[PDB]
């Protein structure tokens, strides 16, 4: 009975139902995704627990549950039109029987590909276009002001802590890589680029980091403490990156993310970073 989703043919996404064009209740069980369905004035009845640890989404989604992808009874409660996946869970078949499912697989469409996409799939084209084109002009201003900053040719590395372990990023993975290296066009050091853009994520003992940061290194952690023995050792304090104030910490329960709400916090956040990385 639901008016219906023209349905279009994109690389990455599958469709289990009819989905609806405009859906009133939305069920996100992909933090990737949930910001999107929010910028686009969807209204979310149901997120996650990364969602709800993101401190800039989640102000937008008080009135929404937390749910995870197993809680079949809460979702059903939730009598939702619309589920939002990424298409490594396994239990779609389960799912797709309480509603109709968008399933997303990671990295076949790029991170602002995805908005337009969404865009495309729920007739919201007006709404993906305007805040694109704005994304557009106020990376490449940004690009200028951080560069009159740090010069042209600096390298950035994307990295992020988690437990006792380390691991480096790169331009499509999360942790900041997407605005440093697609929105700045930051260069990364050679050693980065040949080992880690292609995988987009690579595993590290610490004993090599200084191997892998130049210019500046951008650290996510989801604690100010997780990092702790870390920037106290006589290793990291080498680093001529470490040396020179050209570390920049960030807050990973947003730095996660690619969703326009959290981009636009992780942009100020990141222009302001570097400007003061010369106070
Ligand atoms: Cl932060
Ligand atoms: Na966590
Ligand atoms: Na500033
Ligand atoms: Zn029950
Ligand atoms: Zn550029
Ligand atoms: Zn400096």
């Amino acid at each position: 009975s639901k008016s219906l989703s023209p349905m279009p043919q994109i690389a990455g996404v599958t469709y289990y139902g009819d989905i609806p064009k405009q859906p009133k209740r939305v069920v996100s069980l992909a933090s990737t995704y949930t910001g999107y369905l929010k910028k686009l004035d969807m209204n979310l009845v149901g997120v996650t627990s990364y969602d709800k640890k993101n401190p800039i989404l989640a102000k937008t989604v008080k009135k929404a549950k937390q749910v995870a992808a197993t809680d079949l009874e809460a979702i059903t409660t939730l009598k939702p039109d619309l589920i939002v996946v990424g298409s490594t869970e396994e239990n779609i078949k389960q799912l797709a029987e309480i509603a109709p499912v968008i399933s997303i697989e990671y990295r076949k469409r790029d991170y602002l590909q995805v908005l337009s996409d969404f865009g495309r799939i729920f007739n919201k084209e007006g709404k993906a276009k305007k805040w694109l084109k704005d994304w557009k002009t106020k990376t490449a201003a940004y690009e200028k002001e951080v560069k009159a900053v740090t010069g042209d040719k600096a390298t950035f590395t994307i990295m992020g802590l988690y437990e006792k372990d380390v691991y480096l990023f790169g331009k499509d993975w999360g942790r900041g890589g997407e605005i440093i290296h697609q929105a700045f066009h930051y260069d990364a050091p050679e050693k980065v680029k040949t080992e880690v853009f292609k995988q987009g994520y690579l595993s590290l003992s610490q004993e090599v980091l200084p191997d892998y940061i130049g210019d500046y290194v951008v650290i996510a952690a989801e604690d100010d403490k997780t990092g702790s023995a870390l920037y106290e050792s006589k290793l990291w304090q080498s680093i001529p990156a470490v040396k020179k104030h050209h570390v920049i910490k960030v807050n990973a329960n947003v730095f996660y993310f690619t969703d326009p709400l959290s981009l636009e916090y992780q942009l100020e956040t990141l222009r302001e970073a570097i400007l003061s990385s010369e106070n």
